[PDB]
């Protein structure tokens, strides 16, 4: 507003209200901001806290009661009690107890599982049984049947990433329950997907068709490790490879395409040489990082926070960020960048 | 229902104290069986809109930053979103009024309803405006406009404002950094020759270089589809239903990354087959009369009226007279991200 | 740089039996420093062509029916290829003459030079022909034609015949099918020739353009606009005084067919294009006006109708004496799909 | 055609004006279906090897010699040295401690190693070790030379789009000076790109040809074994029963290794007979291990370790495996597919 206030002016606004009209001129210039100004706020979650609350939940929330969906969603303080870590992503610590099972469902929302501690648990994706290990990235791409079974007396914890907040806000979700059909879990070290698609530079003649989401069920830790190590080795030998000095990094990729793992979520993994400081970045859309191994710190909006093994933080859109590595510093990273990029909304500013 | 009320509420005090919401005590269906939008089917009478528009010209002066009446969906909590993704508003430009140049990441179009002799200048290139024309002001293009007449004009503004706001994607720069008045923009003179492409424009483009999709061509196109059907030839999307998509000529795809525009002409008496579609559309009755059915409920429609079909709401159109509709939607978003799904009642 | 007799002669014989040819005995120009085509720069004067075409008019009667004079490149050993990839012939259709429908994997167009009132029927869709029109008969579409006039017509036939023969890619079928109707404009154009608009019934992208005829009015207007824009100080022409368009597939923005690019150029009187080296072949046809070509430093004066071929990597430029209108086709889509295109421009 | 009177002296003018008329013309300018001048043919490895070794001490470094490559010449291509209208296939014989200086050409090339080791092909400065079973790429416009670091010979298959490139006038060539002699176990390429499902953040840009310098035999063999094992386990994986196969692909894209050549590898279970296929364009196969037979135009030819054969366009072909039968395959299919000329007839359908 800025029409000089008036009995008739007020009459007008009355009739708006009454006809579902909201006028653009009274409309708080956050409607069209000079740059992104997210409701979501930068925030870190200490792993020691997450872990403690995870365990206690597996002492108090049994199957039948609340367990079954035993996942601690990280809720962004800025998102009015929604349980969104960012406008576009859901990130939760899922705590799977001894011998525990989940029946099969399917949903349009895209999802991954990054395993933090544990082993001997299979997520069965479209009938294909996928083993889980510390450091593995698992995909359960939209509209693929998934459930899981813990084959062990030991608990497991993984990060659950989904595009739930995007899909809720944009009205895009469907959900189906599995038929009464029986999932008699096989137990293989390697899923059929991996056995077919995890041979570098080779494609089976039976998979000539490109796919919207990756047919790789798990991107195993051995390969991620090997690839980052090799990037640092190359650097030592004076060869081009790292994204920036002392900065090893890979993007997990759909092999049929070279593109992202799934339409709405990008996954990366970074390894910072001890003492590396990344150049400050402004990026459209939101990212979540989790510290896999090592210790260092983040800077967001000029403010520093020390990080250790397991901690997670989110950088909402256009918040300037950089990472500083005390030790060798290994991070897992997911973002909503494919959304941004598909729609030409991506922009990047680099301090350097 | 959740775990035993076993004063574990000590655990809850903790969840709360450092920002955890457990999935298990969780909300409504945070993953619905099919979409159930907070946005709700709604129509706006043109009579109403125009009355209100004319008022805003009398009351809210010198054109402030903009005399645009955004259609607010009742179900989106006073946000000024016609749908979770799109902003649709009636903009009323008074006699001889002008707007300085701005530029924003949000994509926009302008569909002219009544008026003429108004130029929107896009990246320096002056684009005349007429009843029935579709104007693009693609993301990040400078735009402003001048009214060269004593007469008002009204057009509808479509933008991805809601998408942009909720997705944290918006940038904005000011301009007033060309009041020439040609019949046709530099872009139409270059691009509006069927099947031809300038050798200076071999680069494909994110959004269409066509500044204005003029009514002449839209009308001839549709008339030709109906003629062809009369002649027993394939053309119409469904019997008695002619339709086009406005497209980016460098690409054959949608006009902008984020918004699809179409235009429909239904023969009198036509009833479209009921459809469920992911995402929202907004239709505007350009000419003629008939009705919409949304969620089994009928609403009679007259020249100018607008309605919104939020995602997965089953809809059909029924044409009383020959029924001309302009249509825009968030379908490109849905399609680029493989979320599109379509259910059509006749089978198809 | 070679080995030398006795026991060696034994080897060269074993080779010859066992079908080996050694790399070393082979000529360096099996992998040349840059392209050196067997095909050679050459022009054909229109007056010649037309004289011969008419003479063929009498002298070979509908006997006749494949009455097309293929331009044979002196350097291609009596093959009837204008270049290693393309066939260009002048087709002379006599009064009231027709041709039955066939179909072949080889892509084809027809650029009409003189005449009217002839239809080429493409997949059942009747397409009128006029001076200046470009007609497409994409690979694997049925085509035949009917002259409905007492007057002859002459058009250029462009095809990938030489590419298709050397690459083993040809199929051919005869047409035992039924239409002699006479529409002013075809179904394809009726649907696709509205700038920036796409029928909802044509959402699928297609490998070759669905525009049957790219008519002269549109090409002419397009090029005039490009020169007008230039006059007005506006970006448009591809180089000073050089208007030009590429005929494109509207579903795509890409080339008319997988195998052949079509362009049209209009040079302002007095223009001299900068010398170009391009991979692959072009044929140009002077549509109106006069000027000259330079190829390998050698000038040839050109008048209305003349045609010339610039084989791969031969340096070429055009100079316009009057306003100079040229039709142009090339094998560049082949070159570009396979990342073999490279381009050198004298000024750069 | 027509008549004779004063037709003869018009035909004259044509000759003078350089016009061939459409009408007087072998109707196989536009054939019912492809009928290649190139002809089905097989080359016995034992012959290839003997002639390669003879060319050993007879054409040495200097006088010939750095181009010691025996191109397989298709009987039907009039003495051209083209195995097919599109491809050059030769056995290259690299003698002990022999080297080639660096060159660069628009024509795309690969090297499939048949016998030997301890030879490096250096691609754009990046040293690529060679072993039996490895596929090396030297994509168009990349600098390549090699050094043999061994007193032993090596033999590899040279595949190129030379014939395509010469008939289509597409060839460029530069000499290099230019050259590192280092001997790493794995090319820097491989070290960046050979981690399944992973892509370096320094390599986000897609490339026209694969950046993998060598597709090593370990991975080829493991992938094939796995497809057969999956079949055993009742799981979908093989292309047809008993028929494991992969396509070597550009990891930035999922597409072919280079714009103009496709490379595949086949492993047929003992006893397998593939279903007869007509395919547009040409293909060359090399028996890597095992024995069986080809059928081409209904005619059988028994095949042994190393043998090579070419199926020109639209010639109906099948393979029959006596033992387990491993084949390397390359084709001009990317050309045919880019230009929508590809067509496939398969016998079971
Ligand atoms: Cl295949
Ligand atoms: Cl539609
Ligand atoms: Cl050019
Ligand atoms: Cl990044
Ligand atoms: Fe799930
Ligand atoms: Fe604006
Ligand atoms: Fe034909
Ligand atoms: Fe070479």
């Amino acid at each position: 507003m800025q029409p000089k206030d008036t009995p008739e002016l007020r009459a007008l606004y009355k009739s708006f209200e009454e006809e579902s009209i909201i006028p653009l001129w009274t409309q708080l210039g956050d409607l069209m901001p000079i740059h992104p100004k997210s409701k979501a706020v930068p925030h870190v979650w200490k792993w020691s806290t997450l872990l403690r609350l995870a365990r206690k939940s597996g002492e108090l929330v049994p199957v039948g009661r609340g367990g079954e969906r035993r996942a601690l969603g990280l809720a962004n303080p800025g998102l009015g009690g929604n349980a969104y870590i960012s406008p576009t992503m859901w990130a939760g610590i899922q705590y799977l107890g001894p011998r525990e099972t989940a029946p099969e469902h399917r949903h349009s929302q895209n999802a991954f599982r990054f395993v933090v501690e544990g082993e001997g648990v299979w997520t069965v994706v479209n009938g294909d049984p996928v083993r889980m290990s510390r450091g593995d990235l698992l995909l359960t791409p939209g509209w693929c049947f998934h459930g899981h079974m813990n084959d062990t007396d030991q608990p497991m914890a993984w990060i659950d990433g989904l595009d739930i907040p995007f899909s809720q806000q944009m009205d895009v979700g469907f959900f189906e329950f599995g038929s009464d059909r029986v999932t008699d879990y096989a137990t293989p070290n390697f899923s059929r997907g991996e056995r077919l698609w995890c041979h570098p530079g080779l494609r089976p003649l039976s998979g000539l068709q490109n796919t919207v989401a990756s047919p790789i069920g798990a991107y195993r830790w051995e390969f991620t490790d090997r690839a980052l190590t090799e990037q640092l080795l190359l650097e030592d030998e004076g060869q081009p490879a790292t994204v920036a000095p002392g900065h090893a990094a890979i993007r997990y990729v759909n092999p049929t395409t070279g593109g992202d793992v799934m339409p709405t979520l990008r996954c990366e993994f970074h390894r910072l040489r001890a003492g590396t400081e990344t150049a400050t970045r402004n990026e459209v859309g939101s990212t979540v990082f989790q510290v896999f191994e090592g210790a260092g710190a983040v800077v967001m909006n000029g403010e520093t926070t020390k990080l250790e093994k397991g901690d997670m933080f989110v950088v909402p859109s256009w918040v300037p960020w950089s990472l500083q590595a005390e030790t060798q510093f290994d991070l897992f990273r997911f973002s909503d960048a494919p959304i941004m990029e598909a729609l030409s909304f991506m922009r990047t500013k680099i301090e350097g």
